[PDB]
C-alpha cells in the first residue's frame, strides 16, 4: 500500500509519484501520475464512514458532482474504493490536477481588469448551470474556485450545496448555519434558512470585492459581527427592504442599530472598472428580492467581451425533489455511496 506523509494512500499501482496539496476535516489530497493517460491528477481521499454528517456531505457532493457536466465544475474522473461493502473504509475521487485556487492566488498576487472579468465570468458561467439544476452551492468562497496555468476555473466543494426550496426558507433570528461566514448573505443572520438562489449571488459578490483588493470585503470574527460589517458598507436597511422582514426579533435588531449612510463602492475601491462597481452593487443588494440573479449578471456590461447565453449551457437533469438524507443511518449511507460509486468499478 503506497503511503503518504506515512497514512495509507492505495491508489494502487494506477496512480503513482503522490504529493501532498493539502488536508481537510474528511481526508487528505495528492497530487498523482495517472499512468493510464500520463497527466497528473489531483486524488481526495474520503474516510467518512464513521460519521453520520461526513456520510451525507460525501454522499451529497458524489451525486451532484456525477449529474453535473460543466467546463466550470470540477469533474471526477474515477473513484477508487474496495468492490465490497464491508472490505471499503475510505474511497478515493480522482479531478482534473488544478494548480492553485482563488484563496492561495489572493494572497500572493494582483489580478489585472482582464483576470478579474474573466474569473467572474466563468463563476458565474458555472453558476448558471448549479442554479438551472435547482440546486444551490451554499459554500461559494476563494478556496472552493480551482484555476489551471491557463486561468481556467472551475467550481468544487458541493458539501452543503442543497436543492433550492424557497417557500421553506423562513426562519427565526440567529439560526444557526454552518457555511463560510464571510461570503455568508445577511438574510442568514435574520430570517434565511439559505435556501434560495440569492444567497450564491451575494458570495459571488463578495469575491468581486475580494478580486478588487486582495482582501475579503466583510471579515466579520462572530455571527452578529457578519451583519456590523455588511451594515458598515451597504448603510443602513431602507424601510422597504424592512418592511420585508417581518419577523420581529430580526426587525427590531435591525431597529436598534444607528442610522449609517451608504458607503459608495468607488471610495472603497477608487482603482475598479466602473461597470464592475456597478454589477457588485447589484450582487451585493440587502434585499434578497432585489439582488442581481445569474443571467443578469451574465448579461451586464462588465462581462460584454464574455456574455454569450448559446455558450452558458444549462443543466438537462435538474433535481426536482431534495435529497432526504437528513437522519438516514451512516449504514444506509455507506451503502447509497457504495452505490453511487459502482460505475468506475471494473
Ligand atoms: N482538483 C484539485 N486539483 C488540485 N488541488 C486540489 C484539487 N481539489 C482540492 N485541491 C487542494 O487540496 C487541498 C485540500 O483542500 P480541499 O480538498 O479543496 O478542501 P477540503 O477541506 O479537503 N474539502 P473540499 O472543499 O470539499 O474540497 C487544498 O489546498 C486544495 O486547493
Amino acid at each position: 500500500a503506497a503511503a503518504a506523509g506515512p497514512q495509507v494512500f492505495d491508489v494502487g499501482p494506477r496512480y503513482t509519484n503522490l504529493s501532498y496539496i493539502g488536508e481537510g476535516a474528511y481526508g487528505m489530497v495528492c497530487s498523482a501520475y495517472d499512468n493510464l493517460n500520463k497527466v497528473r491528477v489531483a486524488i481526495k481521499k474520503i474516510s467518512p464512514f464513521e460519521h453520520q454528517t461526513y456520510c451525507q456531505r460525501t454522499l451529497r457532493e458524489i451525486k451532484i458532482l456525477l449529474r453535473f457536466r460543466h467546463e466550470n465544475i470540477i469533474g471526477i474522473n474515477d473513484i477508487i474504493r474496495a468492490p465490497t461493502i464491508e472490505q471499503m473504509k475510505d474511497v478515493y475521487i480522482v479531478q482534473d490536477l488544478m494548480e492553485t485556487d482563488l484563496y492561495k492566488l489572493l494572497k500572493t498576487q494582483h489580478l489585472s481588469n482582464d483576470h478579474i472579468c474573466y474569473f467572474l465570468y466563468q463563476i458565474l458561467r458555472g453558476l448558471k448551470y448549479i442554479h438551472s439544476a435547482n440546486v444551490l452551492h451554499r459554500d461559494l468562497k476563494p478556496s472552493n474556485l480551482l484555476l489551471n496555468t491557463t486561468c481556467d476555473l472551475k467550481i468544487c466543494d458541493f458539501g452543503l450545496a442543497r436543492v433550492a426550496d424557497p417557500d421553506h426558507d423562513h426562519t427565526g433570528f440567529l439560526t444557526e448555519y454552518v457555511a463560510a461566514r464571510w461570503y455568508r448573505a445577511p438574510e442568514i443572520m435574520l430570517n434565511s434558512k439559505g435556501y434560495t438562489k440569492s444567497i450564491d449571488i451575494w458570495s459571488v459578490g463578495c469575491i468581486l470585492a475580494e478580486m478588487l483588493s486582495n482582501r475579503p470585503i466583510f471579515p466579520g470574527k462572530h455571527y452578529l459581527d457578519q451583519l456590523n460589517h455588511i451594515l458598515g458598507i451597504l448603510g443602513s436597511p431602507s424601510q422597504e427592504d424592512l418592511n420585508c422582514i417581518i419577523n420581529l426579533k430580526a426587525r427590531n435588531y435591525l431597529l436598534s442599530l444607528p442610522h449609517k449612510n451608504k458607503v459608495p463602492w468607488n471610495r472603497l475601491f477608487p482603482n475598479a472598472d466602473s461597470k464592475a462597481l456597478d454589477l457588485l452593487d447589484k450582487m451585493l443588494t440587502f434585499n434578497p428580492h432585489k439582488r442581481i440573479e445569474v443571467e443578469q449578471a451574465l448579461a451586464h456590461p462588465y462581462l460584454e467581451q464574455y456574455y454569450d447565453p448559446s455558450d452558458e449551457p444549462i443543466a438537462e437533469a435538474p433535481f426536482k425533489f431534495d435529497m432526504e438524507l437528513d437522519d438516514l443511518p451512516k449504514e444506509k449511507l455507506k451503502e447509497l455511496i457504495f452505490e453511487e460509486t459502482a460505475r468506475f468499478q471494473p
